[PDB]
Protein backbone atom coordinates (compact mmCIF):
# COMPACT_ATOMS: atom_id res chain seq x y z
CA UNK A 1 0.00 0.00 0.00
CA UNK A 2 0.72 3.61 -0.69
CA UNK A 3 0.01 6.51 2.22
CA UNK A 4 -0.14 9.64 0.91
CA UNK A 5 0.27 12.19 3.80
CA UNK A 6 -0.67 15.65 3.05
CA UNK A 7 1.09 18.06 5.38
CA UNK A 8 2.35 21.79 6.05
CA UNK A 9 5.79 22.31 5.15
CA UNK A 10 7.81 22.17 8.80
CA UNK A 11 5.01 20.98 10.95
CA UNK A 12 6.83 17.39 10.77
CA UNK A 13 10.20 17.40 11.80
CA UNK A 14 12.55 14.75 10.42
CA UNK A 15 12.06 12.43 13.51
CA UNK A 16 8.03 13.42 13.55
CA UNK A 17 8.34 12.28 9.44
CA UNK A 18 9.90 8.97 10.87
CA UNK A 19 7.72 8.86 13.52
CA UNK A 20 4.60 9.08 11.42
CA UNK A 21 5.60 6.78 8.89
CA UNK A 22 6.77 4.37 11.54
CA UNK A 23 3.45 4.46 12.90
CA UNK A 24 1.39 3.79 9.96
CA UNK A 25 3.28 1.10 9.03
CA UNK A 26 3.14 -0.70 11.99
CA UNK A 27 -0.80 -0.40 11.87
CA UNK A 28 -0.64 -1.73 8.27
CA UNK A 29 1.40 -4.65 9.49
CA UNK A 30 -0.09 -5.42 13.00
CA UNK A 31 -3.74 -5.76 11.62
CA UNK A 32 -3.64 -7.50 8.48
CA UNK A 33 -0.05 -9.22 8.02
CA UNK A 34 1.37 -7.05 4.74
CA UNK A 35 5.14 -7.36 5.17
CA UNK A 36 7.13 -4.13 6.93
CA UNK A 37 8.96 -3.48 3.16
CA UNK A 38 5.54 -3.11 1.26
CA UNK A 39 4.01 -0.12 3.18
CA UNK A 40 5.17 3.72 1.85
CA UNK A 41 4.40 6.43 3.18
CA UNK A 42 5.30 9.46 0.64
CA UNK A 43 4.50 12.97 2.89
CA UNK A 44 3.55 15.70 0.28
CA UNK A 45 4.19 19.57 2.15
CA UNK A 46 2.80 22.59 1.37
CA UNK A 47 2.67 25.96 2.42
CA UNK A 48 0.50 26.63 5.70
CA UNK A 49 -2.58 28.55 4.29
CA UNK A 50 -3.29 26.16 1.49
CA UNK A 51 -5.82 24.04 3.57
CA UNK A 52 -9.27 25.39 4.10
CA UNK A 53 -12.43 23.90 6.37
CA UNK A 54 -16.06 25.15 5.18
CA UNK A 55 -13.99 27.97 3.48
CA UNK A 56 -11.99 28.83 6.24
CA UNK A 57 -8.23 29.03 6.12
CA UNK A 58 -6.73 26.83 8.62
CA UNK A 59 -3.28 27.25 9.66
CA UNK A 60 -0.65 24.18 9.89
CA UNK A 61 -2.21 21.41 11.78
CA UNK A 62 -4.25 19.50 9.51
CA UNK A 63 -3.06 15.99 8.68
CA UNK A 64 -4.69 14.08 5.53
CA UNK A 65 -3.98 10.65 4.90
CA UNK A 66 -4.56 9.32 2.00
CA UNK A 67 -4.36 5.35 2.00
CA UNK A 68 -4.35 3.03 -1.51
CA UNK A 69 -4.83 -0.47 -0.76
CA UNK A 70 -5.53 -3.26 -2.40
CA UNK A 71 -9.42 -4.80 -2.47
CA UNK A 72 -10.51 -7.42 -0.47
CA UNK A 73 -9.95 -6.70 3.27
CA UNK A 74 -13.20 -6.79 5.18
CA UNK A 75 -14.86 -3.52 6.36
CA UNK A 76 -13.99 -4.63 9.92
CA UNK A 77 -10.71 -4.72 9.25
CA UNK A 78 -10.40 -1.56 7.22
CA UNK A 79 -12.36 0.67 9.89
CA UNK A 80 -10.08 -0.44 12.42
CA UNK A 81 -6.95 0.17 10.31
CA UNK A 82 -8.18 3.49 9.92
CA UNK A 83 -8.79 4.15 13.81
CA UNK A 84 -5.59 2.56 14.10
CA UNK A 85 -3.76 5.18 12.24
CA UNK A 86 -5.71 8.15 13.47
CA UNK A 87 -4.80 7.44 17.25
CA UNK A 88 -1.13 6.32 16.32
CA UNK A 89 -0.12 9.47 13.73
CA UNK A 90 -2.16 11.59 16.69
CA UNK A 91 0.44 10.36 19.27
CA UNK A 92 3.50 10.22 16.76
CA UNK A 93 2.98 13.91 15.60
CA UNK A 94 1.84 15.58 18.36
CA UNK A 95 -1.13 16.51 16.71
CA UNK A 96 -5.01 16.40 18.09
CA UNK A 97 -7.02 13.76 16.52
CA UNK A 98 -9.37 16.38 15.66
CA UNK A 99 -7.30 17.13 13.11
CA UNK A 100 -6.64 14.29 11.38
CA UNK A 101 -8.15 12.96 8.57
CA UNK A 102 -7.94 9.25 6.84
CA UNK A 103 -9.64 8.13 4.13
CA UNK A 104 -8.65 4.27 2.37
CA UNK A 105 -9.24 4.20 -1.63
CA UNK A 106 -9.07 0.62 -3.00
CA UNK A 107 -8.42 -1.23 -5.95
CA UNK A 108 -7.54 -4.58 -7.67
CA UNK A 109 -4.38 -6.03 -7.36
CA UNK A 110 -4.08 -6.68 -11.07
CA UNK A 111 -3.76 -2.80 -11.90
CA UNK A 112 -1.46 -2.30 -9.05
CA UNK A 113 2.64 -2.34 -9.14
CA UNK A 114 4.80 -2.42 -6.47
CA UNK A 115 8.59 -2.58 -6.86
CA UNK A 116 8.28 -2.89 -10.43
CA UNK A 117 6.26 -6.20 -9.99
CA UNK A 118 2.37 -6.75 -9.55
CA UNK A 119 0.30 -7.34 -6.09
CA UNK A 120 -0.42 -10.77 -5.36
CA UNK B 1 -15.17 15.77 1.34
CA UNK B 2 -12.05 16.30 0.59
CA UNK B 3 -11.24 18.10 -2.51
CA UNK B 4 -7.22 17.67 -4.21
CA UNK B 5 -7.28 21.23 -6.39
CA UNK B 6 -3.61 20.75 -8.18
CA UNK B 7 -2.70 24.13 -9.16
CA UNK B 8 0.81 26.01 -10.49
CA UNK B 9 2.30 27.89 -7.74
CA UNK B 10 1.30 31.62 -7.26
CA UNK B 11 -1.39 31.17 -10.01
CA UNK B 12 -3.79 31.49 -7.89
CA UNK B 13 -3.34 34.84 -4.75
CA UNK B 14 -4.29 34.22 -1.23
CA UNK B 15 -8.20 35.61 -2.20
CA UNK B 16 -8.07 33.86 -5.34
CA UNK B 17 -7.97 30.45 -3.20
CA UNK B 18 -10.27 31.79 -0.47
CA UNK B 19 -12.32 32.20 -3.46
CA UNK B 20 -11.87 29.07 -5.40
CA UNK B 21 -12.32 27.05 -1.94
CA UNK B 22 -15.39 28.83 -0.99
CA UNK B 23 -16.82 28.27 -4.31
CA UNK B 24 -16.33 24.08 -4.70
CA UNK B 25 -17.35 24.68 -0.54
CA UNK B 26 -20.58 26.24 -1.57
CA UNK B 27 -21.10 23.99 -4.84
CA UNK B 28 -20.92 20.59 -2.40
CA UNK B 29 -23.65 22.02 0.57
CA UNK B 30 -25.74 23.43 -2.09
CA UNK B 31 -26.48 20.27 -3.85
CA UNK B 32 -26.44 17.58 -1.54
CA UNK B 33 -26.36 19.66 1.87
CA UNK B 34 -23.09 18.72 3.22
CA UNK B 35 -22.25 20.73 6.51
CA UNK B 36 -19.89 23.37 5.52
CA UNK B 37 -17.37 22.49 8.09
CA UNK B 38 -16.78 18.94 6.54
CA UNK B 39 -15.63 20.33 2.99
CA UNK B 40 -11.67 20.21 2.58
CA UNK B 41 -10.11 22.01 0.07
CA UNK B 42 -6.53 21.37 -0.28
CA UNK B 43 -4.33 23.41 -2.64
CA UNK B 44 -1.56 21.51 -4.07
CA UNK B 45 0.90 23.84 -6.12
CA UNK B 46 3.50 22.83 -8.02
CA UNK B 47 6.08 24.77 -10.66
CA UNK B 48 4.30 25.75 -13.55
CA UNK B 49 5.89 23.49 -16.16
CA UNK B 50 5.34 20.21 -14.40
CA UNK B 51 2.10 19.73 -16.45
CA UNK B 52 2.05 17.94 -19.48
CA UNK B 53 -0.63 17.51 -21.99
CA UNK B 54 -0.51 14.79 -24.80
CA UNK B 55 3.30 15.11 -24.13
CA UNK B 56 3.19 18.98 -24.18
CA UNK B 57 4.45 21.23 -21.34
CA UNK B 58 1.87 23.50 -20.02
CA UNK B 59 2.15 27.21 -18.83
CA UNK B 60 0.46 27.91 -15.32
CA UNK B 61 -3.44 27.60 -16.23
CA UNK B 62 -4.10 24.03 -15.70
CA UNK B 63 -6.28 23.42 -12.86
CA UNK B 64 -7.14 19.41 -11.59
CA UNK B 65 -9.59 19.23 -8.99
CA UNK B 66 -9.65 15.83 -7.59
CA UNK B 67 -12.96 15.50 -5.40
CA UNK B 68 -12.79 12.50 -2.58
CA UNK B 69 -16.73 11.53 -1.47
CA UNK B 70 -18.75 9.11 0.02
CA UNK B 71 -20.55 6.58 -1.66
CA UNK B 72 -23.98 6.97 -2.09
CA UNK B 73 -25.28 9.87 -4.50
CA UNK B 74 -26.92 9.48 -7.75
CA UNK B 75 -25.07 9.84 -10.89
CA UNK B 76 -26.92 13.18 -11.63
CA UNK B 77 -26.24 14.97 -8.20
CA UNK B 78 -22.72 13.77 -9.04
CA UNK B 79 -22.79 15.23 -12.67
CA UNK B 80 -24.31 18.41 -11.29
CA UNK B 81 -22.06 18.59 -8.81
CA UNK B 82 -18.78 18.53 -11.23
CA UNK B 83 -20.46 20.81 -13.49
CA UNK B 84 -20.88 23.33 -11.09
CA UNK B 85 -17.33 23.07 -9.72
CA UNK B 86 -16.32 23.48 -13.14
CA UNK B 87 -18.43 26.97 -13.56
CA UNK B 88 -17.92 28.12 -10.15
CA UNK B 89 -14.07 27.44 -10.15
CA UNK B 90 -13.77 29.37 -13.77
CA UNK B 91 -15.05 32.32 -12.02
CA UNK B 92 -13.69 32.82 -8.89
CA UNK B 93 -10.41 32.14 -10.58
CA UNK B 94 -10.69 34.31 -13.46
CA UNK B 95 -9.64 30.75 -16.04
CA UNK B 96 -11.16 29.45 -19.00
CA UNK B 97 -13.54 26.56 -17.93
CA UNK B 98 -11.07 24.22 -21.07
CA UNK B 99 -8.04 24.49 -17.91
CA UNK B 100 -10.40 23.13 -15.63
CA UNK B 101 -10.15 19.36 -15.15
CA UNK B 102 -12.44 17.75 -12.08
CA UNK B 103 -12.64 13.57 -11.40
CA UNK B 104 -14.70 12.55 -8.52
CA UNK B 105 -13.82 9.40 -6.59
CA UNK B 106 -15.87 7.26 -3.88
CA UNK B 107 -15.27 5.49 -1.41
CA UNK B 108 -17.30 3.67 1.34
CA UNK B 109 -18.51 6.20 4.35
CA UNK B 110 -16.76 3.12 6.84
CA UNK B 111 -13.66 3.80 5.75
CA UNK B 112 -13.58 7.14 5.76
CA UNK B 113 -12.39 9.67 9.05
CA UNK B 114 -13.10 13.42 9.24
CA UNK B 115 -11.89 15.33 12.14
CA UNK B 116 -10.55 11.80 13.88
CA UNK B 117 -14.48 10.86 13.45
CA UNK B 118 -15.55 7.93 11.39
CA UNK B 119 -18.41 9.34 8.56
CA UNK B 120 -22.38 8.62 8.00
CA UNK C 1 -7.06 10.41 -18.30
CA UNK C 2 -5.08 11.91 -15.24
CA UNK C 3 -1.43 10.19 -14.40
CA UNK C 4 -0.33 11.93 -11.10
CA UNK C 5 3.55 11.07 -10.56
CA UNK C 6 5.15 11.63 -7.55
CA UNK C 7 8.70 11.86 -7.37
CA UNK C 8 11.64 13.96 -5.59
CA UNK C 9 12.53 17.14 -6.48
CA UNK C 10 15.26 17.51 -9.25
CA UNK C 11 15.40 13.73 -9.74
CA UNK C 12 14.08 14.78 -13.30
CA UNK C 13 15.49 17.14 -15.83
CA UNK C 14 13.03 19.47 -17.42
CA UNK C 15 13.43 16.90 -20.83
CA UNK C 16 13.73 14.02 -18.28
CA UNK C 17 9.92 14.99 -17.63
CA UNK C 18 9.15 15.33 -20.98
CA UNK C 19 10.30 12.39 -21.82
CA UNK C 20 8.43 10.44 -18.62
CA UNK C 21 5.94 12.49 -19.94
CA UNK C 22 5.72 11.45 -23.64
CA UNK C 23 6.68 7.44 -22.41
CA UNK C 24 3.53 7.41 -19.87
CA UNK C 25 1.30 9.44 -22.84
CA UNK C 26 2.52 7.24 -25.75
CA UNK C 27 2.01 3.89 -23.50
CA UNK C 28 -1.89 5.19 -22.99
CA UNK C 29 -2.68 5.63 -26.70
CA UNK C 30 -0.64 2.86 -28.25
CA UNK C 31 -2.79 -0.05 -26.03
CA UNK C 32 -6.13 1.66 -25.30
CA UNK C 33 -6.53 4.58 -28.23
CA UNK C 34 -6.64 7.63 -25.85
CA UNK C 35 -6.35 10.29 -28.25
CA UNK C 36 -3.04 12.77 -27.29
CA UNK C 37 -4.88 15.29 -25.90
CA UNK C 38 -6.83 13.56 -23.17
CA UNK C 39 -3.69 12.52 -20.78
CA UNK C 40 -2.61 14.93 -18.64
CA UNK C 41 0.71 14.04 -16.47
CA UNK C 42 0.97 16.29 -13.84
CA UNK C 43 4.26 15.87 -11.98
CA UNK C 44 4.32 15.96 -7.65
CA UNK C 45 7.89 17.06 -6.41
CA UNK C 46 8.70 16.82 -3.05
CA UNK C 47 11.84 17.31 -1.48
CA UNK C 48 14.46 14.09 -0.93
CA UNK C 49 13.68 12.34 2.40
CA UNK C 50 9.75 12.54 2.29
CA UNK C 51 9.48 9.46 1.16
CA UNK C 52 9.28 6.01 3.73
CA UNK C 53 9.51 2.45 3.15
CA UNK C 54 8.79 0.04 5.50
CA UNK C 55 9.42 3.05 8.16
CA UNK C 56 12.66 3.20 5.90
CA UNK C 57 13.71 7.19 5.14
CA UNK C 58 14.43 6.92 0.72
CA UNK C 59 16.61 9.16 -1.43
CA UNK C 60 15.39 10.51 -4.20
CA UNK C 61 14.85 7.81 -6.11
CA UNK C 62 11.22 6.49 -6.09
CA UNK C 63 8.86 7.03 -8.56
CA UNK C 64 4.77 6.32 -7.78
CA UNK C 65 2.14 6.78 -10.82
CA UNK C 66 -1.27 7.14 -9.79
CA UNK C 67 -3.20 6.77 -13.29
CA UNK C 68 -6.89 8.03 -12.86
CA UNK C 69 -9.02 6.38 -15.05
CA UNK C 70 -12.59 5.97 -16.45
CA UNK C 71 -14.13 2.77 -15.61
CA UNK C 72 -14.39 -0.25 -18.48
CA UNK C 73 -10.86 -1.48 -19.50
CA UNK C 74 -10.43 -5.18 -19.35
CA UNK C 75 -8.08 -6.28 -16.37
CA UNK C 76 -6.05 -7.37 -19.11
CA UNK C 77 -5.52 -3.95 -20.98
CA UNK C 78 -5.34 -2.34 -17.40
CA UNK C 79 -2.59 -4.95 -16.23
CA UNK C 80 -0.72 -4.30 -19.98
CA UNK C 81 -1.32 -0.38 -19.85
CA UNK C 82 0.38 -0.66 -16.36
CA UNK C 83 3.64 -2.54 -16.88
CA UNK C 84 3.85 -1.03 -20.12
CA UNK C 85 4.74 2.68 -18.03
CA UNK C 86 7.01 0.62 -15.47
CA UNK C 87 9.15 -0.35 -18.60
CA UNK C 88 8.76 2.76 -20.26
CA UNK C 89 8.99 5.05 -17.23
CA UNK C 90 12.17 2.89 -16.22
CA UNK C 91 14.02 3.46 -19.72
CA UNK C 92 12.84 7.69 -19.90
CA UNK C 93 13.86 8.16 -16.26
CA UNK C 94 16.69 6.09 -16.24
CA UNK C 95 15.49 4.80 -13.20
CA UNK C 96 15.27 0.91 -11.96
CA UNK C 97 12.36 -0.60 -12.51
CA UNK C 98 12.46 -1.85 -8.78
CA UNK C 99 11.82 2.12 -7.68
CA UNK C 100 8.63 2.37 -9.48
CA UNK C 101 5.04 2.14 -7.88
CA UNK C 102 2.04 2.59 -10.38
CA UNK C 103 -1.58 2.23 -9.36
CA UNK C 104 -4.49 2.81 -11.29
CA UNK C 105 -7.87 3.67 -10.13
CA UNK C 106 -11.03 4.21 -12.19
CA UNK C 107 -13.74 5.91 -12.14
CA UNK C 108 -17.62 6.29 -13.74
CA UNK C 109 -16.99 8.60 -17.01
CA UNK C 110 -20.39 10.60 -15.69
CA UNK C 111 -18.33 11.85 -12.40
CA UNK C 112 -15.04 13.02 -14.91
CA UNK C 113 -14.30 16.24 -16.16
CA UNK C 114 -11.75 16.88 -18.87
CA UNK C 115 -10.97 20.34 -20.26
CA UNK C 116 -14.55 21.57 -18.72
CA UNK C 117 -16.58 18.53 -20.59
CA UNK C 118 -17.47 15.38 -19.73
CA UNK C 119 -16.15 12.09 -20.74
CA UNK C 120 -17.52 9.23 -22.90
Amino acid sequence: PVYMVYVSQDRLTPSAKHAVAKAITDAARGLTGTQHFLAQVNFQEQPAGNVFLGGVQQGGDTIFVHGLHREGRSADLKGQLAQRIVDDVSVAAEIDRKHIWVYFGEMPAQQMVEYGRFLP
